[PDB]
């Protein structure tokens, strides 16, 4: 399949080079997949998630997403025109609050929440979970990203935004799972990333087209931004079998684009997230 004039970071992982605008994939397009972004909740209503978008959890008193962060990052994972994996499930669970802030606490339980909930959903090809948030350093929040890998789950979390080592940042610092930094239209680590020996690779993040909430389209940058077109690249490559949520992050550094980025300090990864398609 096709998506002609697509958001650059689409047309980006599907191409072994920049400045490309059409995005080509495989049509089942993680059909059977879910994906559960934790964050500040997902817009369900957005007609861009074409019914497949559900809330599952809220630790505030209400699901709504009041913010939109919730709701871009699950657009770039799974939304008709903005998403990777434009056919799987997506599943909010709301554990930032409508300013995008959130308690450790409250993080560590929405991991948990997913960890004990994902077998009784409808997902034969696979799980992730998107985590386009983070904090200092703490070794509860590591643990429990660690645990939700190893119930099955791909975990990909955001590098951060500081341009500093991830290795000080939860749960960006947790080896076991899936750290993500983020990149420009050039091929250029953006300014804000992260980087260190923890990230395992990197996908678009500066100026990321998606949806937002009311019904609406909005672009911002951060790593944020890149998790989830790791997560719906994960998604993706489930449902077509080449891979499992043990080995995900692994398999998709082995077949990335290597070598093509620039701003990437020594001893950072030079891997570009990559569906190899074609
Ligand atoms: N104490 C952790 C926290 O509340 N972090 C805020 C956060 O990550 N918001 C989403 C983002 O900035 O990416
Ligand atoms: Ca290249
Ligand atoms: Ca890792």
């Amino acid at each position: 399949a096709a998506q002609t004039n697509a958001p650059w970071g689409l047309a980006r992982i599907s191409s072994t080079s920049p400045g490309t605008s059409t995005y080509y994939y495989d049509e089942s397009a993680g059909q059977g997949s879910c994906v559960y972004v934790i964050d500040t909740g997902i817009e369900a209503s957005h007609p861009e998630f074409e019914g497949r978008a559900q809330m599952v959890k809220t630790y505030y008193y209400s699901s709504r997403d009041g913010n939109g962060h919730g709701t871009h990052c699950a657009g770039t994972v799974g939304s008709r025109t903005y998403g990777v994996a434009k056919k799987t499930q997506l599943f909010g669970v709301k554990v930032l609050d409508d300013n995008g802030s959130g308690q450790y606490s409250t993080i560590i339980a929405g991991m948990d929440f997913v960890a004990s909930d994902k077998n009784n959903r409808n997902c034969p090809k696979g799980v992730v979970a998107s985590l386009s948030l983070g904090g200092g350093y703490s070794s509860s929040v590591n643990s429990a990203a660690a645990r939700l890998q190893s119930s099955g789950v791909m975990v990909a979390v955001a590098a951060g935004n500081n341009n500093a080592d991830a290795r000080n940042y939860s749960p960006a610092s947790e080896p076991s799972v899936c750290t993500v930094g983020a990149s420009d239209r050039y091929d250029r680590r953006s300014s804000f990333s992260n980087y260190g020996s923890v990230l395992d690779i990197f996908g678009p993040g500066t100026s990321i087209l998606s949806t937002w909430i009311g019904g609406s389209t909005r672009s911002i940058s951060g790593t944020s931004m890149a998790t989830p077109h790791v997560a719906g690249l994960a998604a993706y490559l489930m449902t077509l079998g080449k891979t499992t949520a043990a080995s995900a992050c692994r398999y998709i550094a082995d077949t990335a684009n290597k070598g093509d980025l620039s701003n990437i300090p020594f001893g950072t990864v030079n891997l570009l997230a990559y569906n190899n398609y074609q």
